[PDB]
DNA sequence: ACCCTAATTCGATAGCATATGCTTCCCGTTGGGTAACATATGCTATTGAATTAGGGT
DNA sequence: CCTAATTCAATAGCATATGTTACCCAACGGGAAGCATATGCTATCGAATTAGG
C-alpha cells in the first residue's frame, strides 16, 4: 500500500482522522470568543509548534489546517540541538535533531494565545507521543511578508 | 560536478565563502559589546531570515553559522502563501510558496536585535538577489525548548 | 458476562479504563497549583456533574474517583424537570427525567473552579455523548456535615 | 399490606397527611412575599437538605413539594462518609452512607435563603428523628440547566 | 568624462543522500452501551410507639 | 402525682432505579509503506559589479 495520489505538497486534503482532530481543537477554542481576521491582514503574530514525534505533530498540523482557514501553516522541518550539558564545545549551530515543528501564521495577538492555549488542552489529555507536543506563542516584531 | 560529499545535514563545514560573509556579521557584531548567552540557558527569542532565494539564504544560513557559535539555526523551509489580492477564494492554510525561511534561535532578546540589525545592513552590501532577503525579530513567549 | 462480583455500592474499585479517563483529568487539573484540603476538613464546595448519558457520567464519577482521593462523592441519581414552555401549569415538583447528576465534595472553593473546568475542557473535545455533560460549581453557606 | 400503587416515581400524589407538612412551611414563608421565580427560568440556588432518617426526609421532600409548585425537587439518594478521625486509613471517595439528602432547584437566590429557614424552623417543631434534619443553602455559579 | 577589457563576487548548479508531504492499510487504545446479580429508592396504605390532650382526684 | 387521644415515623411490597463488573465493538489516532519532490552538502561554473599602464 501507498504509493503517489495526484495531489502533490501544500495541496494536502480532508480525512477522518484529521477532522475529528480539528473537530476537538475548534471546540476548546470556542471557550475564548476572540478575533481571527485584522482590516489590515498583516502577519504579526504566530505559534510555534513542536515535540511529541513526526507522526503526531503531523496530524495536529493537518486538523489545525481544517480548524483554522485564517492562518498560514509552514510544513514540518526540524530543531537545532540545544546547549549541551557539562562545560565543553557546544554543538554546532547548524546540526539537526530529530524533533520537528511547524509555524503557525496568525493576523492577531490575541487569538494566537487562544490557539496555543487550546492545543496545549487538546494535546494534554491523549496518550504518548502526543502529550509530548510543546507550544509557545511567537510574536514577529516587524511583521512577516507571507507571498 | 555534484555528488555525494560525506557531510550529513547539519555537519556542513567552513569554506573561503562562508567565512567570508560570516567576517562581515562579526565586524557589524564587534562593535555590539552584548551579551549573547543567558545562565539559565532558555531560548527566547529568534531572528526570522526569509525571502531572498534559496541559495543566498542557505549561503546566510551557513555564514551565520560561523559567526555565531551561540545561535541554532533550523534547516530551510518554504512559507506558504499570504493572502490573496483582489477576490476569489483565498490560499489553502497548508499551500507552500516556492520563498523560503530559516529560523535563528538565540538566548537573550538583546542579541536577537543585534543580530537582525547586522544581517539586515551585512545584507544590503551584497548584491542581488541576497538584499531582498528580509529579518524580524521572534520573542517566543514561552520559551523554545530546544533538544 | 454479567452477574454478581462482590462490589457493594459505594465499594467499586480500578479498572484500565477508568484509570485512563482520571489520568487525562489530572492532566486538566495540575495546570493551577492550588491547595485540595484544609485542616477543618469542612465540606463548603462541590461540583454539580449533570447529562450527556448515565453511562458517561458514571464512566467519569469513576474517574474523578480516582483522579481526587480528597472528595467524596455521591452516587447517580435522577434531575426534576424544567420549566414547560408556555403559560400552562408546570410539571410536578416531583417528577423526574432521565438525565443523571452527581456531586463530588470538597473543601475549598478554588480547587473546586479547577475541577468545573478540569470537567469543561476534558469533555468538548470528545464525541457524544460525553461532550453533552455539564459542568457547574457548588457552594454550600453552611457546610455540608458528611457522617 | 404494601405493594404497587400504579405511581411510578416523581408521580406522587397528594393526600392529606403530606400536606399537613406543606401547610407547615405556608404558614413560616406566607408571611415572606418574596418572588421565587424569575422569567429567564434559570435554576441558580438550591437548598439542600439532608440527615435526619430515610423516612422523614421523604416525607418532607414530599411536603415541600405541595407547597411549593415553584421549586423542583430530586429523588433521594445517599451521602458519602466524611473524614474518619485520625490520620487512620480514609473512607474511599465512592464510599456511600445510611444516611440521605435531596436536594431543592430554586429560580431565585433570596427564595432559597427563606426556604432554608422555614425548613429549619418547620423542623424545629417536629418531634426526633425529624429535628436531626439539616438544610444547608447552595449556590450554582453557572447554574442548572434543567431538563 | 570616456570605455573597452581584466580580475573579482557570489549566486546558481549538478548530483548523491535523505528529508517531508501525501495518502492507504494496520492495529493497539480510548471509551460508551449492555447483560445480570445484590440492593438502592418511589409509591401507597397500614401499623407502632412516642409526645400531647383530657379529666378525673 | 393521673390513662384516652394524637401525631408521624417506620413498614411491607411491587416496580424500577443505579452500583458493580465483564464482554462487545465503533471510533480516535499514531506508525509504516511508497511515489513525487523538497533540502543539506560540495565543488564548479556563470553572470552580474568593480577595476588600471
Amino acid at each position: 500500500k501507498g504509493g503517489w495520489f495526484g495531489k502533490h505538497r501544500g495541496q494536502g486534503g480532508s480525512n477522518p482522522k484529521f477532522e475529528n482532530i480539528a473537530e476537538g481543537l475548534r471546540a476548546l477554542l470556542a471557550r475564548s470568543h476572540v478575533e481571527r481576521t485584522t482590516d489590515e491582514g498583516t502577519w504579526v503574530a504566530g505559534v510555534f509548534v513542536y515535540g511529541g514525534s513526526k507522526t503526531s505533530l503531523y496530524n495536529l498540523r493537518r486538523g489545525t489546517a481544517l480548524a483554522i482557514p485564517q492562518c498560514r501553516l509552514t510544513p514540518l522541518s526540524r530543531l537545532p540541538f540545544g546547549m549541551a550539558p557539562g562545560p565543553g564545545p557546544q554543538p554546532g549551530p547548524l546540526r539537526e535533531s530529530i524533533v520537528c515543528y511547524f509555524m503557525v501564521f496568525l493576523q492577531t495577538h490575541i487569538f494566537a494565545e487562544v490557539l496555543k492555549d487550546a492545543i496545549k488542552d487538546l494535546v494534554m489529555t491523549k496518550p504518548a507521543p502526543t502529550c509530548n507536543i510543546r507550544v509557545t506563542v511567537c510574536s514577529f516584531d516587524d511583521g512577516v511578508d507571507l507571498p
